């Protein structure tokens, strides 16, 4: 397992420090499940899909960290320390739960480490495959020669590889369609300007960066043919939690009769919730808002709010692109079909 | 004439360097009509209202710069050099035109300089007064104990003093109403986080700064009672041109049944245009987007778009707060009444 986002050295997990791009391309080596937790918590690694696989490995390292007392209790704490990092994206729990299950069924096997590491590996290789499929299904919805607006970074850096929303793009381009992407810088973290822009230019795909308060006007001016974004948590309802600001675009998209698509793997669909009001919303540190890449921009001692995600009601979504097909209204009715 | 935004030393114009706040509070001295132009062009001074008075003074300096040839041709050029700075805000032309008229009628007067400078001063003293009236008229629309979202900086630093949209706030507070403001940082320039936050904290008014992609969700969550912003150019139609991102707020406001108010002096209403499609929209340098206040944030050699304003159709505006009253639908019909 070796890609731009992460690399598995058998006994450690290397993560591209996404909080340092687009200028610095260094890596962070995680050796302790606590470090992977830290890398996730600090957003060194990020993007629902990639948080899971990365979480799965930190779990494997979790075993390699074991020393005394009960193995079960300790593996339970490793899982708890990793899950306690970031709320919203359900991929994290989905990964952890899948891994813990393997564990409970091989805890007595002497080749435990080999077995667990194997699933994590099996998992990463599936994400890239799942993504290329999402890209393929989404491509058919993108008419040649169009301008697609995106949000956050639902691409290579947000997954093991290829990406979800950006995967749909790479696939349309691969099919041979002239395409250009308007990418919101997406503050405060600036995934758009620092990550999406970067991996897209590095792939030879036409890219423009715009401030978040621009998307609206540009849609009204008729420069955007479609809006495609990723997700962190989709409910049985179809409501999807994604990077703060995704909701507003959805609203603006309806007002300008512009298709709004959510590209995400089935693993992002939380089967335990009915609607989007049940999705936990992460609140991050005040620094992210008062600063911008290092420098403080707001006055000293100012109050702020910092939700990292918002929720878009399903009625504002045209369709959900999955590795198993394009889901359309009635969502609750169709998602239930795909789930099985 | 002495306020935080600008000061008239009789033979030079001192402008608070708004592109350095909230940390550095230095001033820039303009002695040539060209320097005032430069200050305007670079946004050392900014905010429709303040751009006018500042332009009016750079005009008197224009006379002070006179040396040879025809006095009329030179003053015409001074006016042209000053008007060629920033497109959108009509306050600039309104000011320049008012000043040139005074000039044309006193050109042969021995006390020309004293006369022209006198109008400029008379103009500054009127703006502050006009604002306090806008503030008062708007205060009545704000219910005690409410949370108000603003955009850009339509406050003290955008006018000679007091401000327009923020004037409405200062006034509601003066009346004795518990009030707090959610101020969008407003990228790329960050007028919100750097200016609105600053002058509001310095006035002892509860303030929170949020990234632009947040307003939408926060409105849906029910934390915002009303949205009040300023304007750069309002048409007879009622459509108003304001800082890029204002249009989206208006849209998000309608969706969440939230009052949207535009506070601006009559001098911002352009009488020569019928609708908002006739408003010129300024496009500024790409650096403003690829950089954030100081450091480069986007990849080297990336494409971007940079509109400095967008247009909000009148049908999305609840009312326009003026020093002459609260204008309501039918705008075209009512605005025609306020003008006469
Ligand atoms: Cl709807
Ligand atoms: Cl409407």
């Amino acid at each position: 397992l070796k890609t731009k986002t992460m690399e598995w050295s058998g006994n450690s997990l290397k993560l591209l420090d996404q909080r340092k791009l687009p200028f610095i391309e260094e890596y962070v080596e995680c050796k302790t499940h606590e470090e992977v937790a830290h890398a996730i918590k600090e957003m060194i690694v990020r993007g629902a899909p990639a948080i899971g696989v990365a979480a799965a490995f930190g779990y494997v390292l979790g075993l390699r960290d074991y020393k005394t007392g009960s193995l079960t209790d300790w593996m339970k704490q490793v899982k708890e320390t990793l899950a306690r990092t970031r709320p919203t994206a359900v991929n994290l729990f989905w990964a952890l739960n899948r891994m813990e299950k393997v564990f409970f069924e091989n805890a007595d096997r002497e080749n435990l480490f080999e077995i667990l590491e194997n699933e994590a590996l099996k998992m990463a290789y599936e994400d890239i495959e799942v993504n290329k499929a999402i890209g393929k299904n989404g491509a058919q919805l993108i008419k040649d020669g169009s301008t697609i607006l995106t949000h956050c970074n639902a691409g290579a850096l947000a997954t093991v590889d290829y990406g979800t929303a950006l995967g749909v793009i790479r696939a349309a381009v691969e099919s041979g369609k002239r395409i250009r992407v308007f990418a919101d810088e997406t503050r405060p973290y600036l995934q758009g300007a620092r990550l999406t822009a970067w991996e897209l230019m590095k792939d030879g795909i036409e890219v423009y960066v715009i401030t978040d308060n621009m998307a609206g006007w540009l849609m009204k001016r008729g420069l955007i043919d479609a809006v495609v974004v990723g997700a962190d948590r989709i409910a049985l309802n179809g409501d999807t939690a994604n990077k703060i600001g995704t909701y507003s675009l959805a609203v603006l998209a309806k007002r300008n009769n512009i298709p709004f698509y959510v590209a995400a793997p089935v693993s992002t669909i939380d089967p335990t919730i009915r609607s989007g009001e049940e999705i936990p919303i992460e609140e991050r540190r005040p620094e992210e808002v008062t600063h911008c890449g290092g420098n403080r921009i707001a006055p000293e001692g100012v109050k702020v709010l910092n939700p990292a995600f918002d929720v878009t009601e399903n009625t504002l979504i045209t369709a959900i692109i999955t590795e198993k097909g394009v889901i359309r209204p009635p969502f609750e009715e169709n998602i239930k079909k795909i789930l099985e």
